[PDB]
């Protein structure tokens, strides 16, 4: 496990009192706290000692080309004879070895620990986040999201661990600068500044690059965000997009923002492609000037110069041309992961109640509670109620002292439970969920569970009570995380219980059990004020409060096959681009080899030669091949991107259009977060890292093949040492894979519970900040913390692991090239030898990142390979037929199901079998039955959701032989849940603009919402809050009868929706449904049957079948029909209400 000065308690502990200690001095003084400063501050010291390796590992660097200087001058004044130069040659190639070697183990030693340096910055800012969002304003919450916050950890932290790896280099690479330009002065004199000329213009470009390049960045990831918001509202909603046939409007939506986000990326990218494309081309540039001016002024090529000058430049082309600028761009995104996380760290963050008054908001028109004046002592049950609006749930808050007065005054004595009405449950056992951390005892818990009305679930799951739960409690139903909910709360055992009308999340028989068992019998000692709206249950209250207008007012995967790579790089682009990408490729790397080899072809000429060389063909032919490389490395950069952004644009078209028509089992069967995971981050690989990682790769593994091939043309003895070499590589490769994967997959599943902790945590806040339960809960987030960062931890250790022993099997490369030209002397020349050492040297960091960037190539393919298959997602009957209805149809509103059979999946069982029944032209029908009979897929059918065997007919046509949008516009659906999905309230009334100003006024008028709309400042063009937030549920729903209203057509559909509204509003709607639609056919799946009871027909489903469908005066008088034995459940009174009704309205619907 990690020791202890890596633990997540005391790493973020150290940080924090920094924070806090510079916020006092920024207090003192009048500036604004820097977050910035509190870093530095407590990590410096630790920090500056790792320059040490780098100080001692660039001295190193320009060491090693001085050695290779002097092996190459053995080559120059060669003498077989005179052994006494062939032993002291030998000993330049031994220091040289173990230069190589020390390089090697000291670059492995930094790397390694700047890296871990970013992890404990990263580990401790996350502690700090997560401590501070348990302590947020409960006003100040509003303006952030839980995925907001979440996106600082999942995001924004992430930025750290790269920020620490290369600052060092700021200052390392400007001093080796001046030192190689020191180097260099006294080998080739003041030619040298030329060089370095390019070298100080390609600094501040590249900088800047990496400045704008942030700034795109940013301005991109609003769109990434707002296409993801709205891609959760699809995925979650598809239903009803599908059942209003509003595809069309979100394939605009999404087209656009995708059509905004993906220019951005592009520009991007060819930025960060010539970025990388100035770090191929960068050494070619200056050798090119450097020699060019070197030859103007009179020198003379020769071999010993030009490659001690060409590994010099080298040392500076890794410094100051690659982490001198990731250095500035990574510092640069740190910058604005700050800002971001400093904004959040500077957020606000017996009973008796006499004249009590506040407000949730001071600019609100009134305080949102008033002058409440009531006490209730140990044995009462004090019961809250009121209208909607009326401050009942604030009560509680206020009592639970969330909510301070304002003016009046509050007291409590006791311990306080809190039971929130939106239940709250989080991952463990979910009897671990119920205890809450408090010692099991079946004594209680018996009494708990049989109380909390439970007992028949915890046996029911499919390991009792021992079920593993997720962390925000979607392994359960509604109704279960209710009563867990609740449950948790009972078994504390507290002296006060507030109760937010938890009774309100379940059906009222249990309602009622769990008022008489545990609020009236297991709680009857306790101090009890309940909030609800079951005021059928008031008369065993000892005393009622009631509100109104604010104020009292009464009291009483794994691996991946080359198909995949055909794929992805064919949906790009035409065949022909491709063969065309891999020979810009070859011949950037040919003309990168030839213009090295051409030095060493000059070199050697020249040493054969008074008389002197034409310069015009040697500079002339040198200025082509340095041409030549820069405008394919540059091309190249650039057509790697297009073409691989190229195809994350067709695969996120073909892949968006699959789910579009895919059929609605496809969603039944998939969850939400796995579907929205392949747009969110498996679409985000494409787009970023993925054609990064594929340049870096491609880029690396040309040159380690370049060096080979280099090797195997000068001394191709070096073949026979090269087999074994390579098969040791081989067995090496093949031990390490398997293991490799293993840590990214186990990196993986332990990352995951670390920000479904903060999720969980947002949404509960509530309920663990009223037990006291802050320290427990960060424990929590530490130990998922500290099992991440040994996950961590192996996968860093096995890396270099791996790196290291990678660079043993590169130094006996180099160690055979060095002490083989010393054995083939004979052979071979000055300016071979130099060629064939100097690429030689490179290898040493190349390789080894060559080899494990090929890995991360691999595993990224995951995630193709994971979009790719929702791109071959089976699809609905096509949207409209080549026959067509003629534009007056419907027109009398005939439905008709003849031997209708359905059933959710073709391999499932039938779910409605023979189904035959007529529905006239403006006749009224109800759906009625069991659990489970059949109701929801009668829509499911005449939508045709999934297609039914047999007929089915609208106006003598059948609905099997038109398109699916013929037939889903011309019906209404009123759903039981709302949506509102984001953007304006013009747009969720009409999404294509085919109603008028005038006429969707009037509609808000008949909706009677109008003028709570005026209110808003910007009118029908305002932007609605998220979901409908600024609405309650109620609201919400006279949206819905609104777009009904709006779209004329004769089928109306009701899914048993008002019920969902306030009495006092549902009753209002009902009035609204009878009189607007007069002129339609009307179907009506309900519950509550007194909605339905005029109805001229109610079909009946008993299970898969129709048994009864008649007048319901004429069901009813049936005493034995299953309708009277349905109504004859519900209770006396509403079965004599029933019958009386439907005695009243047969006869006077039989008079006319
Ligand atoms: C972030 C860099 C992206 C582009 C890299 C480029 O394609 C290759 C650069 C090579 C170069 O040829 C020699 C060398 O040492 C580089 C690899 C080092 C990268 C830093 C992390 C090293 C380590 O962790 O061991």
């Amino acid at each position: 496990s990690v020791l202890p000065e890596d633990r997540s308690q005391h790493l973020g502990e150290e940080l924090q009192g920094y924070w806090d200690q510079e916020v006092l001095r920024a207090e003192k003084d009048a500036r604004e706290p820097s977050l910035t400063k509190a870093i530095i501050k407590c990590y410096w010291k630790s920090y500056v000692v790792l320059g040490i390796f780098t100080l001692i590992e660039e001295s190193t660097r320009v060491v090693q080309p001085i050695i290779l200087g002097k092996i190459i001058g053995y080559f120059e004044n060669y003498d077989p004879s005179d052994s006494a130069a062939l032993y002291e040659a030998h000993g330049y190639a031994g220091v040289l070895s173990a230069c190589t070697l020390v390089l090697a183990i000291l670059h492995h030693l930094y790397f390694y620990h700047v890296q871990c340096a970013g992890m404990r910055l990263r580990v401790a800012m996350c502690h700090m986040i997560y401590r501070k969002a348990l302590r947020l304003s409960n006003s100040a919450m509003g303006k952030t999201t839980t995925g907001q916050i979440v996106n600082l950890l999942s995001n924004d932290v992430n930025k750290f661990d790269q920020v620490t790896i290369f600052l060092h280099f700021l200052w390392a690479g400007p001093l080796q600068a001046i030192v190689v330009t020191a180097l260099l002065w006294m080998e080739i004199g003041i030619s040298c500044l030329a060089g370095m000329a390019v070298l100080i213009i390609l600094l501040p470009l590249q900088s800047c690059i990496g400045k704008l390049f942030s700034s795109l960045r940013s301005k991109t990831a609003a769109f990434t965000d707002t296409r993801i918001r709205t891609m959760n509202e699809v995925i979650t909603g598809i239903r009803i997009i599908k059942m209003y046939a509003w595809e069309k409007s979100f394939a605009d939506l999404i087209t656009n923002l995708r059509r905004k986000e993906i220019s951005k990326i592009l520009r991007s990218s060819y930025l960060r492609g010539m970025n990388l494309a100035s770090f191929f081309v960068a050494s070619k540039i200056i050798v090119f000037v450097t020699f060019t001016t070197y030859v103007f002024l009179g020198n003379v090529i020769t071999a010993s110069r030009v490659f001690v000058a060409v590994s010099l430049y080298g040392a500076v082309r890794l410094t100051v041309t690659l982490f001198f600028p990731s250095a500035v761009e990574k510092v640069s995104e740190a910058f604005v992961s700050i800002r971001r996380i400093k904004n959040f760290l500077l957020l606000d963050e017996i009973v008796n109640v006499q004249d009590f008054t506040a407000f949730w908001d001071k600019a609100s028109d009134t305080p949102t509670l008033q002058s409440l004046s009531f006490t209730v002592r140990p044995g009462e049950l004090l019961a809250v109620v009121g209208p909607v609006g009326a401050g009942k749930s604030s009560l509680l808050s206020a009592v639970l002292g969330e909510l301070p007065p304002n003016q009046g005054q509050v007291s409590v004595h006791g311990r306080i439970a809190y039971v929130s009405q939106q239940p709250w449950v989080f991952s463990g056992t979910v009897r671990s969920n119920i205890l809450f951390g408090k010692k099991y005892e079946k004594e209680r818990y018996e009494k708990v569970i049989k109380a909390c009305a439970l007992k028949k679930d915890l046996q029911l799951l499919e390991d009792g009570d021992l079920t593993m739960i997720g962390d925000r409690g979607t392994t359960l139903s509604g109704g279960q995380k209710a009563r867990v909910n609740l449950a948790r709360a009972v078994y504390q055992d507290a002296d006060i219980y507030l109760l937010d009308d938890p009774l309100s999340a379940v059906d009222a028989e249990v309602s009622r059990h769990l008022f008489e068992l545990c609020i009236c019998q297991a709680l009857h000692e306790k101090i009890r004020i309940l909030v609800t709206h079951q005021l059928q249950y008031l008369k065993a209250a000892s005393q009622i409060l009631i509100l109104k207008d604010g104020q009292m007012v009464q009291k009483g995967e794994g691996k991946v096959g080359f198909k995949a790579y055909k794929n992805y790089f064919t949906a790009g682009a035409h065949w022909f681009i491709i063969i065309f990408l891999i020979l810009v490729n070859l011949a950037a790397q040919v003309s990168y080899i030839l213009q090295d080899w051409w030095l060493s072809y000059w070199a050697n000429q020249q040493s054969a030669l008074t008389e002197k060389l034409d310069l015009n063909w040697y500079l002339g032919i040198y200025s082509g091949l340095t041409a030549s490389t820069v405008l394919f490395g540059i091309v190249r950069s650039l057509l790697v991107f297009f073409v691989l952004v190229s195809s994350s644009q067709t695969l996120h078209n073909q892949m968006f259009e699959s789910i579009l028509r895919a059929p609605v089992l496809f969603f039944d069967r998939n969850p939400i977060g796995r579907i929205l995971n392949r747009f969110s981050k498996d679409i985000g690989h494409m787009d970023d890292l993925l054609p990064l990682t594929y340049l870096d790769f491609i880029q690396t593994f040309l040159q380690v093949i370049g060096v080979v091939g280099v090797a195997v043309a000068v001394i191709p003895w070096i073949a026979i040492p090269l087999v074994p070499l390579g098969i040791v590589f081989f067995v090496l490769r093949r031990y390490f894979l398997e293991t490799s994967r293993d840590v990214k997959r186990l990196e993986s599943t332990t990352r995951s519970p670390v920000f479904s902790h903060l999720s969980s945590s947002l949404q509960g806040l509530w309920t663990i900040r009223a037990y006291k339960a802050e320290q427990r809960f960060q424990e929590l987030f530490d130990s998922h913390q500290d099992l991440h960062s040994e996950a961590w931890f192996l996968f860093l250790t096995t890396s270099r692991w791996f790196a290291v022993r990678l660079d043993a099997i590169c130094a006996v490369f180099v160690i055979v090239v060095a002490f083989g030209s010393l054995i083939l002397a004979k052979t071979l020349d000055a300016g071979q030898v130099g060629l064939a050492l100097s690429y030689a040297l490179t290898l040493m960091g190349m390789f080894q990142w060559c080899v494990r960037q090929s890995a991360e190539v691999e595993n990224m393919m995951i995630s193709v390979e994971r979009v790719i298959e929702y791109t071959d997602l089976e699809k609905e009957a096509p949207w409209e037929y080549q026959k067509r209805p003629l534009p007056s149809w419907p027109h009398e509103g005939v439905i008709i199901f003849d031997n209708v059979n359905f059933s959710y999946s073709l391999d499932g069982p039938l779910v409605l079998k023979h189904l035959t029944a007529l529905i006239k032209s403006k006749e009224k029908v109800g759906i009625v039955g069991r659990t489970g009979a059949g109701k929801s897929s009668l829509i499911a059918a005449l939508f045709r959701l999934s297609e039914p065997e047999g007929k089915i007919w609208i106006d003598k046509i059948l609905t099997t032989e038109i398109g699916l949008h013929d037939l889903r516009k011309k019906m209404s659906i009123i759903p039981q849940e709302p949506v509102l999905f984001t953007g304006t309230m013009r747009k969720n009334l009409d999404p294509f603009n085919e109603h008028s100003d005038e006429e969707l006024w009037n509609a808000l008028e008949e909706v009677q919402l109008k003028e709570a709309i005026e209110d808003l400042p910007g009118k029908m063009d305002t932007e609605l809050a998220e979901s409908g937030s600024n609405f309650s549920v109620g609201q919400r729903q006279l949206v819905c009868l609104a777009r009904a209203i709006l779209r004329k057509n004769r089928i109306l559909i009701i899914d048993e929706a008002t019920a969902n509204v306030d009495p006092r509003t549902d009753e209002l709607i009902q009035k609204k449904i009878r009189e607007k639609f007069a002129h339609c056919t009307v179907l009506t799946i309900a519950h509550r049957l007194n909605t339905i009871i005029d109805s001229d027909k109610i079909m009946v489903l008993d299970s898969g079948r129709l048994k009864e469908y008649d007048e319901p005066y004429v069901l009813l008088q049936n005493r034995d029909s299953l309708f009277y034995k349905m109504v004859q459940q519900l209770g006396k009174a509403e079965a004599a209400a029933l019958t009386e009704t439907a005695k009243q309205v047969y006869f006077k619907r039989n008079y006319p």
